[PDB]
């Protein structure tokens, strides 16, 4: 019973709960007691809610940021169907209403009693919201299609959430015996130690002597600060090198433990390896102490002593600045901490980085200031989450501040909050305890937690940390742990079809290896394991039956998979792809559509929709992930190849795009695909521009049969190979509706180049913000500032709205002067 679920967990978290307890440590042990009691309380209260509260939960509403549509509806228990002529500004009610009414007609005899399930979808419509502020239903406007929703009363809702039931006295200095080590390399070590609060020195690193390569030193190393002026957070970063300079490893550990005491006293460090000193690298040794180069230091006994209770610490020219600051101007912004709270609350971040963190008076102070500091807007609240301020107190205000976030955001910023994680010094914490508590109430949440985690297993540095909060996370939901194993169980499926394919594809022809891939997929085990599930890529998603004879593999080098589904409670939305990759690191390409779908949420919240297209991209596992299909598309490249027999028949090259567009919207319909193109482009043009995006070919630029425009395979970002604007010849053709010459258009698509830009350098400190905590991830192209400095640029946020787009007409002209 619940030796299965332990058993269960092992097997969906990668990870054996045993491994847990073998390591006999209390911090774990508490993290794990603690976290259960607060996700199984986190599991009650939602057995209690009421059956719309528990549809918010489970399908949470898939919203967007008059004029007259038809709407198929049905009752669950029934065939039968009514089509109805509703209004766009109609809210789920009003159709309810016709449905009922409808119904009490044809069976001859309340709209608050039901919800509006999307036909074969795990998705809802309810709520005092219009229709056309629906995902689904906006969905089915651009497209065209009819929606199909089926009426589930209040009594079949609450038989789902049944069946789914579970101190300031030591003024000597800082010291550290280093005893030896037990190492590989090839000269003399010396061991460069240092203490630090986050990214900054709390004194002067101290080196060792230099010992030969051939290690035991038993040398007394002290620091130029106090043990009482030790903050909370303090850092001891270790650094053993060779010299004649070489780097072979490095070791970091927090001074006080969980319980805040401060440690005493050996203590072996098993470093990890090196590519000097990492304070922003973990304080947790490498795993792997068979092979691990160790470092045994002693912490000298200064007796049991605690980091003083809060009750302690809170008994003890300026604005023209105030928008990389000199020692007398930080000196006055101490000075005036005072005003800066009363007057300039969000001027915090700045007032942090100013206090001497390696002085307890002054931390107290400041601590006593933030204790009665007001609570700070999302966007500043997101700074305060970097490893730039790693006090505590500090974090602990930038949750408080964030509680406010609606799903919604926290669903768009989650990728950088699971990256924090990695800054952590402890198990036990106020993100995790919020992540939890907020993915245990919102499903969607709670999937995307779990998935973010489990893709970074493989990665010994977060496996402990990451394996325990998705252990919490299924105690507090032992049905969705159950759905979630479905989804890794054809994912394991998938991994050993792929590399049959790969093996295949080096041996045989294409049409062999399909045939066999097919053959192996048509298995019983595989039938079953790749059929009925939600999709990783979106839970809302439910990719039913794999439609095999569809099924297929892509020419480039890892050979990705091209599974397709088909769902007949569906219909036509049960349709779906997955492309299934595996050899390639996705989580570039992840941050990188992110990045582009928060462009988009940013510019239809200005009424401006450049009709990107937003598809799903989730690393999964170790150089694993998946891909969404964007059916009725095709790669640039492929368009213009200029195949013989097909309606796009062009006589010149800039004709094929066209030709193209021309023969899928015949008609009055072809004017709309030139807008789709012209918008997209614009969006696209826009977006590989701020972020930098190089190496653009015909083979990675995507249309749709509609004439949106896309981009694939983002391999490369923040212009590591400072990219210009792209203009293309082809596309300005079709901008220019198959005319050489067409100032009109031409102009119109100049403009909303202009207003995307200008609008996401309005939210250029979000994007700041973001790709900042991002540099947790270990992404080689975002490690340093300079990675950073390129947003910088791209946005001209050191510059004035009228300064930054000339600058912006300036790299304009100059692609259209590079079009042919
Ligand atoms: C018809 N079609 N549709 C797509 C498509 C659609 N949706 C996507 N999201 C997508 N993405 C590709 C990547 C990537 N990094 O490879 C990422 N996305 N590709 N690709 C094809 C082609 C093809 C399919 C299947 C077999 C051979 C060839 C090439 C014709």
């Amino acid at each position: 019973v619940k030796k299965l679920i332990n058993s269960q967990i092992s097997l969906l978290i990668g990870k054996g709960l045993h491994e847990f307890d073998s390591l006999r440590d209390p911090e774990v042990n508490d993290f794990r007691t603690k976290m259960r009691q607060f996700c199984e309380e986190a599991a009650a209260h939602r057995q209690q809610l009421g059956w719309v509260e528990w549809l918010q939960y489970s399908f949470p509403l898939q919203l967007e940021p008059n004029r007259a549509l038809l709407v198929n509806v049905k009752f669950e228990g029934s065939e039968e169907s009514f089509t109805f002529q509703v209004s766009t500004k109609d809210m789920p009610l009003a159709l309810m209403a016709c449905a009922l009414r409808k119904k009490a007609t044809v069976f001859r005899q309340q709209p608050e009693e039901y919800a509006l399930q999307v036909n074969g979808r795990h998705e809802y419509l309810y709520g005092n919201y219009p229709l056309c502020h629906f995902q689904y239903i906006c969905s089915c406007l651009h497209s065209g299609l009819t929606p199909h929703l089926t009426m589930v009363h209040s009594s079949s809702i609450l038989a789902m959430r049944d069946e789914q039931s579970n101190l300031w006295s030591l003024e000597q200095p800082f010291s550290i015996e280093l005893i030896e080590g037990r190492k590989v390399n090839a000269m003399k070590l010396v061991v460069q130690a240092g203490l630090f609060h986050g990214n900054e020195m709390l004194c002067k690193t101290v080196s060792s002597s230099e010992v030969n390569v051939c290690p035991v030193w038993k040398q007394r190393l002290e620091f130029d600060i106090s043990v009482c002026d030790l903050p909370r957070m303090a850092r001891l970063c270790f650094a053993l090198y060779a010299v004649v300079d070489c780097p072979i490893a490095w070791a970091n550990l927090m001074l006080f433990d969980y319980k805040d005491q401060l440690k005493t006293g050996e203590r072996c460090l098993y470093m990890w390896p090196s590519v000097l000193l990492n304070p922003a690298g973990t304080v947790r040794g490498n795993p792997n102490t068979e092979s691990a180069a160790a470092l045994v230091i002693y912490l000298p006994e200064v007796a049991p002593v605690y980091f003083p209770a809060l009750e302690k610490i809170l008994e003890l020219l300026r604005e023209i600045l105030e928008r990389e600051l000199y020692e007398h101007e930080k000196d006055l912004v101490w000075k005036m901490r005072h005003e800066v709270q009363e007057h300039f609350p969000e001027a915090l971040a700045r007032l942090l980085l100013v206090t001497k963190w390696n002085k307890h008076e002054d931390v107290a102070q400041m601590l006593y200031l933030l204790c009665s500091w007001p609570e700070l807007p999302v966007l500043s609240a997101l700074e305060l989450l970097d490893f730039s301020f790693p006090d505590c107190y500090v974090g602990s205000f930038a949750i408080k501040s964030l509680r406010k976030l609606t799903d919604d955001e926290l669903f768009q910023y989650l990728l950088q909050l699971v990256q924090v994680l990695k800054y952590e010094s402890y198990l036990d914490c106020e993100l995790t305890k919020f992540l939890l508590g907020r993915a245990l109430a919102n499903r969607k949440i709670g999937h995307f937690l779990f998935w973010h985690l489990r893709s970074e297993m493989h990665v010994p540095s977060v496996a402990l940390r990451f394996g325990l909060i998705m252990e919490a996370y299924c105690r507090g939901s032992t049905h969705h742990m159950k759905v979630l194993m479905k989804q890794g169980e054809a994912l394991s499926k998938l991994k050993a079809l792929n590399d049959f394919v790969k093996v295949s594809s080096q041996k045989t022809t294409k049409p062999q290896t399909k045939e066999m891939m097919h053959m192996c997929m048509r298995q019983e085990t595989y039938m079953e394991a790749l059929s009925h599930l939600q999709s990783p890529l979106d839970p809302s998603t439910l990719l039913e039956e794999v439609c095999v004879e569809q099924c297929t593999f892509m020419d480039s080098k890892m050979k990705p998979l091209w599974i397709m589904y088909s769902s007949e409670e569906a219909g036509s939305a049960g349709n779906v792809g997955i492309i299934f990759k595996n050899g390639d690191d996705l989580r570039q390409d992840m941050l990188t559509l992110q990045m582009i779908q928060l462009m988009d949420v940013l510019w239809k919240q200005e009424g401006l929709d450049l009709r990107m297209t937003p598809y799903g991209c989730l690393p999964t596992g170790d150089r694993t992930g998946l891909i969404e299909v964007v059916l009725h598309s095709d790669t640039i490249a492929n368009i213009q190849l200029n195949k013989s027999n097909m309606a796009a028949t062009a006589a010149f090259n800039k004709d094929a795009l066209l030709n193209w567009l021309k023969s899928k919207n015949p008609g009055e319909a072809l004017d709309r695909a030139i807008e789709e193109f012209t918008l997209s482009c614009a969006g696209y043009c826009v977006a590989t521009y701020v972020l930098g995006i190089g190496d653009r070919h015909s083979d990675n630029i995507m249309i749709r049969e509609s004439g949106q425009l896309f981009h694939i395979d983002f391999g490369h970002f923040l212009g590591n190979f400072r990219v210009p604007f792209i203009l293309t010849y082809d596309f300005v053709h079709v901008i220019q509706q198959g005319k050489t010459n067409n100032s009109e258009k031409f102009e119109r698509f100049r403009g909303y180049c202009e207003r995307a830009y200008t609008i996401l350098r309005r939210h250029g400190l979000l994007f700041l913000h973001l790709f900042a905590l991002m540099r947790a991830a270990g992404l080689p192209e975002l490690s340093c500032s300079k990675d950073i400095q390129y947003l910088k640029d791209s946005l001209a946020l050191g510059k004035t709205e009228e300064e930054a787009l000339k600058h912006f007409r300036v790299k304009f002209n100059e692609a259209l002067r590079e079009s042919w």
